[PDB]
Formats: structure tokens, C-alpha cells, sequence
């Protein structure tokens, strides 16, 4: 009874290695808890924005929310697969009692259902994962002009930098010849630096504030560029393992599965689902499942 032994280990083996693009690389490649983070974040500051800036930074903000999004939609559909996956499989196990042979069409049926339902479901979420793909590579271009914007707008000659400084040293000569001034994205300066008195130390420290902030956003372009490529990777993977599933599908409905299994074969076939159950329960957890 070995041939059926192979194809079946197979065909969980597959699925299993589907599963596992979500939950071993896709989970894991993109810093999700990152752009969630940064999501949040992004519209801090956003009134001290040149008007182009602040539209580019906002539209960054809402793009990776929708590559966000996507990717929660294509996990959902995946966290559906998943807990399917695993109360059939807990019932192929189980149909190994008292076998006979209704068990094992029974059981034919069900890891046939697991790999069409896989091929269904994945093929819903790479639907998903193209649009979360197509958000990070639109919210690329907009990093990419946010970066030369920004150069224009913290160079010193600028009339937006000549503002920054104006302001700071009018607030400064207006007050009391002690104490700090507050200046753009959190800069707090010394008077005496505010005000001259410690001579040429007020723009250094402005340019200093405002390159912090460029870096920041050339970060997240980075990120997200690396983002793009790798979830278009995994979204290859996919389509080549969605293949695959369908192969094994095929060669497992022309499989006989009634066979007088002796301790190895059973032992190997249940620890096969055994660890795809596994697979589910670790994918399943981590997107939020209790018990």
C-alpha cells in the first residue's frame, strides 16, 4: 500500500507548503506590524507641510492603508482555507478507526475537498495580494516625488525654509532673552541660538530637524520598495504552488485509498495532516483565532 501512501503524504505536503507562502513568508517577509505603526503615524506634523508635500504624504498614508487592507483581505480568505483545512484533516485522522472501506472513500473525498477549496481560496486572495501589490508600487512613485518636493522645500534658499527661519527668530526676539523656542516637527532651539546671540548655530540646527525628516520618508521608501518586490514574489510562488495543488489533486482522484495500512504507513499519513493542521493553527493564531 505504499504507492497511495506517497501520493497521499503529497498531496498534504503541498497544500501544506501553500499554506505556508502566507504563513511562513508572507507573514514574515513585510514588516506588517511596521507599516501598521507608520500608518498611524503619518499624518503627524502634517499642517507644517509645504501644500505639495502634504498632499503627497497624505496620499502615501491612504495607499498603504489600501496595501494593508488587501493584505487582510487576502488573509481572511486564507484564514477561512485554514480552518477547514483543519477539521478535515482531524477527520481524515480520525477515519483511520475501525477502518473499512466507506471510511476510506470518505476519506478520498476529504483531502480532495482540501486541496479544491485550497485552489479556490488562494486563487480569491491572489486577487487580493495583486491590489495590495499595485497600492505599494503607487505609494513608491509618491515617496519618490515626496523626496525631491521635500529637497525643494528644506533647502536652505527656499521661501518655505526662509519662513521656518523667519518665524523662530521673530518668536525669539519677541519674548524674553532666556528660555527655548519651539520650532517645526518637534525642534525645540535655545534662545541664544534662536536669537543669534550664539552666532550661525539656528539654521545648522533647522537643516539638522528637517533632514531628520527627509530620512525618515526615505526609509519608508526604501521599505516599501523592498514591500513591492517581495510580495510580487510571493504572489509567484503562489500561482506556481496553486499549480501544483491541482496536479496532485488530479493523480489523488485516480488514487485508490482502501488499502490494508500496517504502523508506518498510518504513522506517516496521520503525522502528514498532523503537521499541515499544525501549519493551520500557528497561521490561524497569529491572525487572531482564540482556542
Amino acid at each position: 500500500c505504499d504507492k497511495t501512501v506517497e501520493v497521499v503524504k503529497n498531496a498534504i505536503e503541498t497544500a501544506d507548503g501553500a499554506l505556508d507562502l502566507y504563513n511562513k513568508y508572507l507573514d514574515q517577509v513585510i514588516p506588517w506590524q511596521t507599516f501598521d505603526e507608520t500608518i498611524k503615524e503619518l499624518s503627524r506634523f502634517k499642517q507644517e507641510y509645504s501644500q505639495a508635500a502634504s498632499v503627497l504624504v497624505g496620499d502615501i498614508k491612504t495607499l498603504l492603508m489600501d496595501s494593508q487592507d488587501k493584505y487582510f483581505e487576502a488573509t481572511q480568505t486564507v484564514y477561512e482555507w485554514a480552518g477547514v483545512a483543519t477539521q478535515l484533516l482531524a477527520a481524515y485522522i480520525l477515519l483511520f478507526d475501525e477502518y473499512n472501506e466507506k471510511k476510506a472513500s470518505a476519506q478520498k473525498d476529504i483531502l480532495i475537498k482540501v486541496l479544491d477549496d485550497g485552489i479556490t481560496k488562494l486563487n480569491e486572495a491572489q486577487k487580493s495580494l495583486l491590489v495590495s501589490s499595485q497600492s505599494f508600487n503607487n505609494a513608491s512613485g509618491k515617496l519618490l516625488a515626496l523626496d525631491s518636493q521635500l529637497t525643494n522645500d528644506f533647502s536652505e534658499k527656499s521661501s518655505y525654509f526662509q519662513s521656518q527661519v523667519d518665524k523662530i527668530r521673530k518668536e525669539a526676539y519677541a519674548g524674553a532673552a532666556a528660555g527655548v523656542v519651539a520650532g517645526p516637527f518637534g525642534l525645540i532651539i535655545s534662545y541664544s541660538i534662536a536669537a543669534g546671540v550664539v552666532e550661525g548655530k539656528l539654521i545648522p540646527e533647522l537643516k539638522n530637524k528637517l533632514k531628520s525628516v527627509q530620512n525618515f520618508f526615505t526609509t519608508l521608501s526604501n521599505t516599501v520598495k523592498q514591500a513591492n518586490k517581495d510580495i510580487d514574489a510571493a504572489k509567484l510562488k503562489l500561482t506556481t504552488e496553486i499549480a501544483a495543488i491541482g496536479e496532485i489533486k488530479t493523480e489523488t482522484e485516480t488514487t485508490r485509498f482502501y488499502c490494508d495500512y500496517d504502523d508506518l504507513m498510518l504513522s506517516l499519513l496521520k503525522e502528514a495532516a498532523k503537521k499541515m493542521i499544525n501549519t493551520a493553527n500557528e497561521y490561524q493564531k497569529r491572525h487572531g483565532k482564540k482556542t
